[PDB]
């Protein structure tokens, strides 16, 4: 599997709407909302590349990652499955990219789920949680762990989810 | 079922070992663990009291929360259970209280599961995300949302981590 960095450069030359972190985040959202065809393909078209396919050389390593994500969530012993965030270490970018993930795993998993606003319980609080996390705002030059602490169990607990949601739903 | 306070002062004029937030903790962790006789009453002595039995007209209000917090996670309908922090307004004192709260939860489930250091998977990350969640650290006088946002999400987590643990130990 290529890097972050060289999926990032990749999808920025082929104008493609997403940049790696929101690919990986509409994916996951595809796969935990149990989609099991091929239709994440011309989903993924329409939304980050306005119904264009992706062009030979991206379509690659995009399925790979697809694959990789898909096997991971079928649980690869127990929780391997990991987020594909920024490797900027700023943390309020690292923050800022957590929220960027979210917005496309919940795009995802909603078309894979189209009445998802039905669910209760603890299905229904995680997606009113991942909702709040798309939009989860700090600020100032802190650059502290203080932010970091807090974010990395807010990445397990969308990682958690994530389990929760790939269950429920495949 | 007594209020927060309530209970803090009850367990402080008793001279107990234990606020309510972390009397909260430690049964819900022997729940979540899966204890289901009545040996949580010489634990709880053990731990929160030298050995000594709690008084007559404490026993009681301690013994109806038990068993409230046995019923929610017996999942009155998904998702109920409540970790019962301090209901003080500062931040940090949130932050502080989830810290206490995590401390004896891991306290009671540890000695529910013996051999919880053997848990792999999503599992023995929980157990890990928990055991740095008791020693969350923050600071300054930020009193914002910022830490405030950041705080809730952790707290549904530690909540979808004992409705996790409770399942696979019950």
């Amino acid at each position: 599997l290529i890097s972050h960095s060289d999926m990032n450069q990749q999808l920025k030359s082929a104008g493609i709407g997403f940049n790696a972190t929101e690919l990986h985040g509409f994916l996951s959202g595809l796969l935990c909302g149990g989609l099991k065809d091929q239709s994440w393909l011309p989903l993924l078209y329409q939304f980050s590349n306005d119904n264009h396919a992706y062009p030979t050389g991206l379509v690659q390593p995009v399925t790979e990652l697809y694959e990789q994500i898909s096997q991971t969530l079928s649980d690869v012993e127990g929780f391997t499955f990991e987020l594909g965030l920024t490797e900027d270490e700023n943390v309020f970018t690292q923050a800022d990219s957590l929220s960027d993930w979210a917005n496309q795993f919940l795009l995802g998993i909603g078309l894979a789920q189209p009445e998802l606003a039905k669910e209760k319980g603890e299905i229904g609080e995680a997606v009113d949680d991942l909702q709040d996390i798309c939009q989860l705002g700090y600020d100032e030059d802190d650059n502290e762990e203080e932010l970091a602490e807090a974010l990395e169990e807010i990445i397990e607990y969308v990682r958690t989810i994530a389990m929760l949601f790939y269950s429920h739903f495949n």
